[PDB]
């Protein structure tokens, strides 16, 4: 099957498959169960920022996500990139809706990776066909400029169970035996709004196999990137 | 028929079809036949380092050759390229040789396009398999991490009626119909070493639509851009 | 006497010294009495967005002003500026107000220069103390992170007969006997609201020898950049 | 004193404060007693570069040190720079030579500041007369545009008892109050000849406050950056 490293922001608590009892932001390698996770104090209708670190030398993966003027919840995780992902990948935003649902708008997105060549791409705004994104599900880009990962209506309410992703194009080469140092910093603004009592499920920032698809079962709390929840 | 702007070096007048009687550079808008050119101080040999750059208000794409800092060469070009080109496009090198012959090699490569959203790569080594970029033609990768775009013996003597392309694989954004301002900035450097008196045929940078393939029959003096020399 | 090249945005015609009789942007080049201008549209309350670009191969500088959902205004002069500027400069903005007024606020800046060596910065917001500008004149920031090139009261009123200028710290290097190509861009965003029938004076984006100060006699018309207006 | 956060590539092993008895890389936290170290198998006559990496998310500064074909040197230490450094710093880069003696030669350097406002500044040669450069002791630069920290004969040949420092110009501003993730990277290339058995003293990649000076006392075994030894 793929093989996903995510950075997660799980609006929905499933206790029953190892969520913390609060909404979290999460580092997830391999596995929908995170390895580190911390308190998101969610804040519907606000846009929000998140901002993606690692570097192979210090072997250190790293998530931030504020609101203007409120404070900032990160995590952190230990690993090495290298013994769990392929020497060639994609990145890609994921988000999902189930039973509860909320809107998954991306405002902004950007991305940096380089290997010691390196690559950069930076989103402000998202045309009506964005030929360099590989849209796999629902996702979709609205006509003012955001890009609904998730089914949302005529009017602006989100749908429940749907999901969608959005790949750059281009494979990103992250590397290779020769290789010194590898690094990667990625950004996106988001805006979540819910009708529901309970928002659900989530949208992650991940990277995977070139060919990496929407799994199988993979819908609510699966984020559109695992097929189960081992 | 593709839509081709391109920048091209090229090492042996075909007088035929308009070359100027001498090596030369020169800017092709949608044509073998350049609306503008300059003679090449040439330093067969030596590596030579080109950079091409364009700025949508200032309607000018201008381009300058040169070996480490010496023998430079100039060509400019007023022209609006957004009457030219498509929205969207890809960006690539071609090289050809044909009766007669010469390496068209690439140690490095460099390109950064900005609308007002922006892509930015470089490559100062080549893999074994770069997924990132499509191969065209006889366009390969060689032990020493550069860039073959056309065929070379496995002992470095190049081949004659060669072509071969290497375009980046994600498309770039270039106007817009609310666009204010878009440019881009393009680099590489090159060896050409020759077995002939009068070596052929050159080297490009290119962009053009996204589907773009060598034409039949643009082997030799077209470069690998053009289906006929109109 | 300093060396001068700017972009200036100039919102009162002084028609004596050479202004055209409307709101305008034009290049100068070691004169008030521009090179070259252009019709602007201007509007007072709304944020507005400057675009400048050079490369010396191409041999234009370029600008171009707007607003969110409005028309653009271009300006560009051919110029060789190694002709004109030091190989050491510093890069600024400036400002007055003079019989007539309006606010001179810059809310983010940025520059590259590029020497084939590369200087880049980027301001979104402007501290309390910024410690890597030189504040010259009336130049201060205030509390919601603004540059106000000139006065304003603590109500946020505009002063008269005010000249205010913000220097980049380092000197930047923009030529070299060994460089084949020179470039630089800059960006800056600004708000001018007036309450005066007819406002006054400007704002540029200048480029100088590196210990550039506030000439005498510099107020209103002359920008806060030339000691007459020859 | 100054408050100095640094990475050392120590040459040579002084045990009577603190080195390991080999050549090392570290990282120095307000102390030349570096809290982590890792063995460096230094090469005399081959060109190395560094590459040193820091984000305040993570919170780990680390470091690697590679030569052409040869295995990578790493370190790393977790530390939060807000807890240690000012708001403002300016970074440079150090070298001394002691009884023993080395070339201490910078063939290039850049850097890149982020705060969520950026700086970046790159060097490829080094201007005969720096005007973004603080040269302090006996630092300067040479015909060939590189940068000897320490003083070399007309011949090349190295002196020693020499101590020398470089700063960019422009502060820095690497945190505020409202930050919510500030980060950097540095590389720089050296060239270390010698012609003793055991080669010194070091060169390092320093922050410290923007007033920073050579102290007294620093010279040799303390790497122009600490007055004593605790
Ligand atoms: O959108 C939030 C959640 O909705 C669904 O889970 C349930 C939430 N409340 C329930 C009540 C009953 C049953 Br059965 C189920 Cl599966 C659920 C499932 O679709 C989950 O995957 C998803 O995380
Ligand atoms: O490599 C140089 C050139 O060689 C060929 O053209 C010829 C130039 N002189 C010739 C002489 C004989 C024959 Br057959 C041919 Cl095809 C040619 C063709 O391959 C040209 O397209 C190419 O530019
Ligand atoms: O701010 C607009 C202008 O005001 C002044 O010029 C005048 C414009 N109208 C006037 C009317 C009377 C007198 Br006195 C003066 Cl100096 C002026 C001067 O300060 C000019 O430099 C400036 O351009
Ligand atoms: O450059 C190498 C070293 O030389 C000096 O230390 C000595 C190393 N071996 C010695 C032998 C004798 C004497 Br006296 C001295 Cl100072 C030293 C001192 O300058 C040290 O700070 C330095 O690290
Ligand atoms: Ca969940
Ligand atoms: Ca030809
Ligand atoms: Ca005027
Ligand atoms: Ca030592
Ligand atoms: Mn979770
Ligand atoms: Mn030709
Ligand atoms: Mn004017
Ligand atoms: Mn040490």
């Amino acid at each position: 099957a793929d093989t996903i490293v995510a950075v997660e922001l799980d609006s929905y608590p499933n206790t029953d498959i190892g969520d913390p009892n609060y909404p979290h932001i999460g580092i997830d390698i391999k596995s929908v169960r995170s390895k580190s996770t911390a308190r998101w104090n969610m804040q519907t209708g606000k846009v929000g920022t998140v901002h993606i670190s690692y570097n192979s030398v210090s072997k250190r993966l790293s998530a931030v996500v504020s609101y203007s003027g409120s404070s900032s919840t990160t995590v952190s995780y230990d690993v090495d990139l290298n013994n769990v992902l392929p020497e060639w990948v994609r990145v890609g935003l994921s988000a999902t809706t189930g039973l509860y649902k909320q809107t998954n708008t991306i405002l902004s997105w950007s991305f940096t990776s380089k290997l010691k060549n390196s690559l950069h791409f930076s989103f402000h705004k998202f045309s009506q066909n964005p030929k360099d994104l590989i849209l796999q599900g629902d996702a979709s880009t609205d006509s003012d400029g955001n890009l609904q990962l998730t089914k949302v209506s005529s009017s602006g309410d989100p749908q429940g169970n749907s999901v969608g992703r959005a790949l750059f194009y281009a494979p990103v080469h992250i590397w290779e035996k020769s290789a010194v140092v590898a690094s990667f910093d990625a950004t996106f603004t988001f805006l979540i709004k819910s009708p529901d009592r309970e928002p659900a499920d989530g949208i992650t920032f991940f990277i995977a196999n070139t060919d990496t698809t929407i799994p199988s079962g993979s819908g609510g709390r699966l984020l559109g990137l695992f097929p189960d929840a081992n």
